[PDB]
């Protein structure tokens, strides 16, 4: 059986699939992968074959931070579902797919599995959506009667068979989350189409030999994931933060940054681009994070205490979340001094009852099925439709 993932070329929205395709493999599928040179490797370890487009996204957390001139930057996604529309045409023109699986941004994967009659799951790599909760502030929900000035330029050079904007925003039979349903936002409207099976971790491209024994003294993760991370003054505040402090903090720049471009690195801290983000959360204490998904989600997996600085809408969600929830501190950016990064990470470590919730949170997201039961709501749903 030939199922095809469709999907944009961004860390935290490729992430939860590699655990996917190695399990989906492990039941003799093949699976094929739409994704440009950057994610091949990752795609290729988990056994699925990367199948390349030239793409139209920033991938470079510098021109990510810079063209946030804000004019209708929602609008991206759409016409990279247009540029993205024809080459999978051609990409699987004579190797038509059995099950065409697609991330929730990656709208080319809807409409080519339209347009193919052939079945389609939606992996939600976010907060899923529906009828009642539209995820979005009051100004993001008018910025989709800007979606509409550029919907008037799809009959410009073709056409729609009848109204097609209210089945972008509509779910599919199957709709895979990774999160555990409890912290899906309104999770109660999320009827049995929805899949909550929390996070979608396994093997992960090697990183550089970061070995870190630590020793009697607590570790903490810094890094504002892989797409905000172009950001300077933050990585010299948590340097000037907890140098030579109790803390053993390893620091991640993303790249953007040199290590050697900063403060010179203490001798308490390790500062690198990219570190086994999975392997440091295994001894880590506290991670200051930026509530993407990923790190949110692999922070309650590894029991791991949360200072949650946004970048976003999406994260500042997430993070309002994990303070509501109580599994940590919402941190403001524009609100982060060197005294607050100290007061937070104060507050967050040594509060045994904080930690006491997110070593439930720790259970309640392994409960939840995993890459696992995801490929087991996958081959069911093959059978079934
Ligand atoms: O130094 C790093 C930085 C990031 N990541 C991975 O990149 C993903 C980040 O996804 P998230 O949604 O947290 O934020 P985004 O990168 O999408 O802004 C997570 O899976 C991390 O494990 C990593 O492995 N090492």
């Amino acid at each position: 059986h030939h199922i095809s993932m469709i999907n944009i070329p961004a860390y935290g929205h490729v992430n939860p699939t590699l655990a996917l395709v190695e399990k989906l493999c492990e039941k003799g599928h093949r699976v094929t992968y739409a994704t440009t040179e950057e994610f091949a490797p990752a795609v290729q370890q988990a056994g699925g074959e990367a199948l390349i487009y030239h793409t139209s996204l920033n991938i470079d957390p510098k021109q990510i931070r810079e063209m946030m001139e804000k004019n209708d930057a929602t609008l991206s996604l759409l016409k990279e579902s247009l540029s993205i529309l024809p080459q999978l045409e051609e990409l699987y023109k004579d190797d038509q797919p059995d099950l065409i699986i697609y991330d929730f941004v990656a709208l080319a994967g809807k409409l080519f599995a339209d347009k193919l009659n052939v079945p389609v799951i939606k992996l939600c790599s976010s907060y899923a959506q529906n009828e009642s909760f539209q995820l979005g502030n009051e100004d993001m929900l008018k910025k989709i009667k800007e979606a509409e000035a550029e919907f008037k330029a799809y009959l410009e050079q073709e056409q729609l068979p009848a109204v097609s904007f209210e089945q972008l925003a509509v779910p599919e039979a199957l709709n895979i989350v990774f999160m555990p349903k409890s912290f899906q936002i309104q999770h109660e409207t999320f009827d049995d189409r929805f899949c909550f099976v929390g996070p979608s971790l396994g093997k992960r491209t090697e990183q550089e030999s970061l070995l870190i024994d630590k020793g009697d003294r607590p570790l903490m993760l810094i890094s504002l994931g892989t797409a905000f991370n172009a950001w300077p003054e933050f990585y010299k505040m948590c340097i000037d933060a907890f140098r030579d402090s109790s803390w053993q903090v390893i620091m991640s720049v993303g790249k953007s940054i040199d290590p050697e471009s900063l403060d010179d690195t203490p001798a308490n801290f390790t500062i690198r681009q990219s570190v086994p983000q999975l392997e440091v959360l295994a001894k880590a204490d506290l991670f200051i994070s930026h509530g993407g998904m990923n790190s949110t989600m692999e922070a309650m997996n590894a029991g791991v205490p949360l200072v949650v600085i946004p970048q976003m809408y999406e994260q500042e969600l997430t993070a309002k979340r994990v303070d509501e929830l109580g599994l940590g501190v919402y941190l403001q950016r524009e609100e982060v001094t060197v005294s607050k990064l100290q007061e937070a990470v104060q507050a967050v470590s040594g509060d045994q009852e904080l930690l006491s919730r997110v070593k439930s949170m720790q259970k309640d997201v392994k409960e939840a099925g995993g890459a696992e039961r995801a490929a087991a709501e996958i081959e069911a749903f093959m059978k079934k439709s």
